[PDB]
DNA sequence: GCCATGACTAGTA
DNA sequence: TACTAGCCATGGC
């Protein structure tokens, strides 16, 4: 398994996978850090991917196509699923989402399986929001989630909408 | 607004109301009585049930009521009257019932602001997994009324299990 | 306005008042600053309330006798009175209190009167708690919180509280 | 338009 | 068991 850590306007994203194929995509200091067993530094891996991230924080990018290897609980999978539903720029709610996979009054179950997301921004965990409109939690900061979301709507650098 | 305090096995029940239209019904060290005059020979039809009940033998009131409070409040307790004798719903159950889903907690707040205990059958809402999670009068209370409702026959006993 | 400022084991404790009444007591980077005008220092201040404290803190103080003026709303001011009710060592839910100033339902109100009360320690924000029995949120921290709750569950000392 | 609430509910370690 | 990046109705402000 191999990882390649590139910088970013929100800081160095960590990416990892297995050939071609992304598992992991972090980011410094975000919760639930996976155990990193069997990692080996690749500088030349995922290069596909590593464009297109830099793409998308340059406005350029709206859709990612990359190849993804999600390892995970059905209920986790099936959220994550949901996910990539999410256009770019729009937003769901977590409540919304308990309903889309057919687990209606599951809105709070989302909670974890939005913050045990192992693929940060490309699945994108920052999409989804409390029903009164609300950043309520982001592995990787509040803030971080608000830059993001902030680029989705205005391509406003990350940069900046960050210490607000 | 005239009350009047009565016993029952679960300790002094307090009714309150006007005429004989029945505004409270309030159990001891439960979760503003201003104005109240007390009348110990009011209400007479409302405890005549209230011992058929503790008997075991009242499985159906028959008594006027003014509930005062929130719509939300209002449409929530109304719930609480179609749930029948000796059966129990869930918060969750009650929230679909009164078309707003996803609100039990909610339910739970409501069913807490209940006026008007036992007659207002708010101590047979239970969480889904079975859990009594709480009453105004305290749980073991909570469980009583319950078992003596299973039992048709006093649990006077189940206060203390 | 007169004040003191002194040390204490949960950082350095500032009280207020007009000749021997106390008016404040607050502690460092407290949610809710008051304007501190007119305020002029006075380190002779309260001498009475001050060796009350550090007996407090050294566990052999339960009862304060001191002067209060409180300032504040109709209902800030049922609340507050509702929490020199509360012994040392005992708590109360948020809602018990607002059953107790017979306003049921104002829970999430009593929430922000606590938030609000100028004298910290002499009057108890701090034995107020959610039912839950999780302790829902304090001025200077729930390190500070839980540290004073754990002093009266001693009769000790809880000076290393503040880390756990 | 803010919140230091609470008789809920759903999946994991 | 007991954890949460949730939820909805509140009552002051």
């Amino acid at each position: 398994v191999h990882y390649r850590t590139i910088d970013s306007p929100i800081g160095p994203l960590t990416l990892a996978g297995h050939g071609s194929v992304l598992t992991n995509l972090r980011m410094l200091e975000q919760t639930y850090e996976p155990s990193r067993t069997h990692w080996t530094p690749d500088p030349g891996a995922f290069s596909g991917a590593v464009d297109q991230l830099n793409a998308y924080f340059a406005g350029e990018l709206t859709e990612f196509d990359v190849e993804l290897d999600l390892r995970g609980t059905d209920f986790q999978q099936r959220v994550w699923k949901a996910l990539l539903t999410i256009p770019y720029g729009e937003t769901r709610s977590y409540g919304e989402i308990a309903d889309q996979i057919g687990a209606p009054g599951a809105a709070r179950a989302v909670g974890l399986a939005n913050g045990h997301n192992p693929i940060a921004i490309i699945v994108p965990c920052h999409r989804v929001i409390g029903a009164s409109g609300k950043l309520t939690g982001y592995g990787g900061g509040i803030n971080r989630k608000r830059a993001l979301l902030e680029l989705e709507k205005s391509r406003a650098p990350a940069d900046l909408t960050l210490f607000d």
